[PDB]
């Protein structure tokens, strides 16, 4: 049995750990509290993890892959921990929130954002921290704005939303962090009952049946996630498109956010992890019940069965869609729209603004968020010809 790989190669940043991509497809591996379940790198055995029924994502059924667990059974509302039936009333609501309608209606807000922080770092001028400048704030107003939420408070959020997907922090930080925010979140819900808006919370408050408590774990669930997914995307993607500059040029392709997404691959250790409820044969393998099954997604999304040249970073390739960076089945990602749209807009407009940006230390001096459950550069200082 294996321990889950951990440790990416000095000049690989993007390249999953060596470790993790030795392996065959169906691997044993050892969780921290003993259990001896199985890490799954394929993409086929993981796609049948994602979308088959007899695997559960609830906690009373999952040997954690990481002991220290944020969350509050599953608090009513706390819908990612949830199996269907509970987690398809909480999800339906949601897909009749995040709508076409919705996402249209906030494009232009996320070009004036995105532009509005363009304008500030050419105002600074170079060196900036892209992170700081524009990786960070761009999507966490965007969050903000889709919720109701006030972004005077960003740097509050900010610092408990990290806290909130390490891997690296106690259960008495995270519980604090848990705390701190819904706090915060429940009391923007008391005060969203009396004055109705058409943010995505006010219309759940409007349009639904949901209770307080559940829509400040929704609201909770959606506000982390609002910070600590798309930043990291536009921190780790600029990175990687200062890396293999030649790419820059086929960055208006249909798809090249998909490569991004395939490439990068940042939720990277673990995740998503499922319980058997029955026995499942997969790859050579039988899993039994009770056994917790974790995935590779870097690993699954440099599959050579279905990926051509798979480990290149090709935004004009024509399979980028069998990726998985969003996941699969009835927990895929609920707000891949509105980051597709975040990133198309941030990447094109940060390009189109400074064609001349590099970094302005050696690669290798960038950090990375090995520690986080969602990878990605803790700064990332650039420059360009001002
Ligand atoms: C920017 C890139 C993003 C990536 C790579 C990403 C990735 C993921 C993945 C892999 C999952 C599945 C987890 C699992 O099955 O265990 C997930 C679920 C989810 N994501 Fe995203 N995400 C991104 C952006 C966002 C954004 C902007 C939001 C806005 C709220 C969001 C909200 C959610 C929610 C609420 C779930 C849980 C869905 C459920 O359990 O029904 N994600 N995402
Ligand atoms: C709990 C945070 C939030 C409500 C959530 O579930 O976000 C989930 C679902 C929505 C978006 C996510 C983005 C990044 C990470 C993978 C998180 C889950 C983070 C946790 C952190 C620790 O508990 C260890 C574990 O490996 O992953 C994920």
């Amino acid at each position: 049995p294996v321990t889950l790989p951990t440790g990416r190669a000095v000049g690989y940043p993007f390249d999953p750990p060596p470790d993790l991509v030795k392996l065959p497809p169906v691997s044993p591996m050892r969780f921290p509290d003993g259990h001896i379940g199985w890490l799954v790198t394929s993409h086929a055995a993981a796609r049948t993890v994602m979308i088959d029924p007899r695997f559960s994502n609830r906690p009373e059924h999952k040997h954690p892959v990481f002991s220290v667990i944020p969350r509050p059974a599953p608090a009513p509302g706390w819908f990612t921990n949830m199996d269907a039936p509970e987690h398809t009333r909480y999800r339906r609501m949601l897909i009749s929130q995040f709508t076409v309608r919705r996402i249209k209606e906030l494009e232009p807000r996320i070009v004036r954002i995105t532009e509005d922080h363009l304008d500030a770092m050419a105002k600074a001028g170079p060196p900036v921290d892209l992170v700081q400048a524009f990786a960070l704030p761009v999507p966490s107003l965007v969050i903000c704005e889709l919720l109701g939420v006030s972004y005077a408070d960003h740097a509050f959020f900010q610092e408990q939303t990290t806290i909130m997907v390490s891997v690296d922090k106690t259960q008495d930080e995270v519980t604090t962090a848990l705390g701190k925010l819904t706090r915060y979140i429940a009391e923007l819900v008391a005060t969203k009952r009396l004055s109705p808006k058409d943010d995505l919370l006010g219309s759940l408050i409007t349009d639904t049946d949901l209770t307080d408590e559940e829509l400040t774990n929704i609201a909770l669930i959606l506000l982390v996630a609002g910070h600590e997914t798309t930043a990291n995307m536009l921190g780790l993607g600029t990175f990687a498109l200062l890396q293999h500059p030649e790419q820059i040029a086929n960055l208006d392709s249909p798809d090249a956010v998909e490569e991004l997404l395939r490439y990068l691959s940042i939720v990277h250790l673990g995740t998503p992890n499922r319980a058997a409820l029955e026995d499942v044969e997969l790859e050579g393998q039988m899993i039994r019940k009770g056994d917790t099954v974790a995935i590779g997604l870097p690993a699954v999304n440099r599959d050579p069965k279905v990926f051509d040249e798979p480990d290149i970073l090709q935004l004009d390739r024509v399979d980028a869609r069998k990726h998985a960076a969003f996941g699969g089945g009835i927990h895929q990602c609920l707000g891949q729209q509105l980051a597709r749209v975040e990133m198309r807009i941030g990447f094109t407009r940060l390009f189109a603004r400074f064609p001349s940006l590099r970094l302005a230390v050696p690669a290798e001096e960038i950090k990375l968020r090995e520690k986080s459950a969602a990878y990605g550069v803790w700064a990332l200082p650039v420059a360009w010809d001002a």
